[PDB]
């Protein structure tokens, strides 16, 4: 409902996907388009307009029905088919397709891998995508920095300690393990930032999604207390565009709905400029609730003690 | 998770439970309370405060193995007993309680009645209080005004016109059924407000509630444009309270979660002052969807022809 206006309103994600389609009407015209998640079908009509032959958008969405009647109003109903469902529910694709040329995808959760669509679309990429065909996008790279958020950490965190007179601290963990989708100020952010992991649609399996171990490593800039980690995406369309289209979900540009994500220290870091922060993130599908993401981190300062939090978003 | 950060930190609707409790320590004391959707644990612990023997809290949320440790640390763990689950899953409640003097609930949903819990409070009386028993709260009134909201309607109505080029307006009626939950400031109110509903705890019964059909009426203050209808609820703690508590969430008054209720209308009303719109407002769930509420007007301007327009919030 809301959530088709506000993917189409979130200018920035939009408008880099209407450049990396009709800026590059060569590598579309007369070629068979996937989109997954076609939503109310802008990117299909997008695919249409830069001269695919064929446009097949999946949605799981009742607004199929509508999507529809938009692809007819505006004129491409011979180009563009809709269907309903499950890509692993799909028998066959429609016109005798057996391969395509390009896929669209808008798989990106927050904290880029939170109820993502990436095994989706890494399922209709094995199944229908044919040798040396494209994704679009197919590069996200994720980064994280530290930040000062003492005001957000006493009034989110310390709050649970005095409710009414009541003390509610056993609640701060359960507060403290959850991140936050939040935006965060440009000014607020003390540290380096770290890329800390890429995501390659081009050559990355679903075997290596089961568990993500991977490594960061960021340096303070400031005489300053770090209340939280902030950590954001950003998306390229690299292979395939006559120019790489990029956009990104991070604090320097304009916000997504996407925004941050903020992961609250258990204890604040005391930092000095150039101290080091360096680590390891481990993500995973909850063993409890598939739908869940359990993010553990353990890192140190200067080589100091290992410092480490686990979080679950849920 | 936040639910439960977003309620406490309700202030309006939590100061006006703990004065409600905390100022009839003499109604509270000794006294069976059972409270229905005890989430944390807050108004369990006012309870207690106020005196009760025995507060049975029930949750259906996971939230309870984490509200006892809560009542524990506040020294109410031979007082407060917190169940799970529905309350029509519920064998007997416990120390072989038969009847319970006060219900406390908080089931007032989005424009009162949208997700609401009040059949399960109706259950809950019906089978628990002791006659001549109280509900905290026990009277919520609906009230409904016209506004001026040009802008937000251009921004969120007509932006389907035109898509990057495309004609998005097939979706134009689905954005008009939806009625959107946020804040309308009170300087965009051109008519008086009119009481439309009434639920009375004390007095109503589940078949009542299968299909609610009301009257409204207000009148226009000023020469202007009528985008949109605005609705609310106050609540009122009438029985029981020594003097009566009340609160709103209309726009008059410092904001709650529950923000307000607004119906675009599909066309314009040129109102004068001194037009009177007057008609129906009918109340039911969806046929297809039982957690949906199809909400339906009819009215007229000064007697005109009669205006209709079906809503579905989901």
């Amino acid at each position: 409902f809301g959530i088709h206006e506000e993917m189409l309103k979130d200018g920035i994600r939009t408008n880099a996907y209407k450049n990396a389609i009709l800026q590059n009407k060569h590598l579309f015209k007369d070629k068979v388009v996937l989109d997954i998640g076609c939503g109310t079908g802008i990117l299909c009509l997008f695919a249409a307009k830069a001269g695919a032959k064929r446009v097949i958008g999946i949605d799981m969405s009742d607004i199929i029905d509508k999507a529809r009647q938009i692809v007819s109003d505006n004129g491409y109903s011979h180009v563009i088919e809709l269907i309903k469902g499950k890509v692993e529910d799909i028998a066959q694709l429609p016109f005798g397709i057996e391969k395509v040329d390009i896929i669209i995808s808008e798989w990106m959760g927050y904290f880029l891998l939170y109820e993502s669509m990436l095994q989706t679309v890494l399922s209709a990429r094995d199944r229908w995508l044919r040798p040396g065909g494209y994704l679009f996008p197919d590069k996200c790279t994720m980064y994280i920095c530290g930040i000062e958020d003492s005001e957000y950490k006493r009034d989110k965190i310390d709050f649970w300690d005095n409710v009414y007179g009541f003390n509610f601290s056993a609640i701060k963990a359960d507060a403290l393990r959850e991140p936050l989708v939040d935006f965060v100020e440009s000014q607020q952010i003390i540290t380096t930032q770290s890329k800390f992991l890429e995501i390659d649609l081009n050559t990355i399996q679903p075997e290596d999604l089961k568990q993500i171990t991977t490594s960061f490593e960021f340096t303070s800039q400031y005489q300053e207390y770090c209340q939280a980690f902030v950590a954001w995406f950003d998306c390229v369309f690299s292979r395939g565009p006559h120019k790489p289209v990029e956009f990104s979900t991070g604090p320097f540009t304009e916000g997504t709905h996407w925004k941050q994500t903020v992961f609250y220290l258990e204890n604040d870091l005391p930092l000095k400029p150039n101290d080091v922060i360096k680590g390891t993130i481990t993500i995973s599908q909850n063993k409890s609730n598939h739908r869940d993401l359990d993010i553990s981190m353990k890192y140190t300062v200067n080589g100091g003690a290992v410092i480490s939090q686990d979080y679950i978003m849920r």
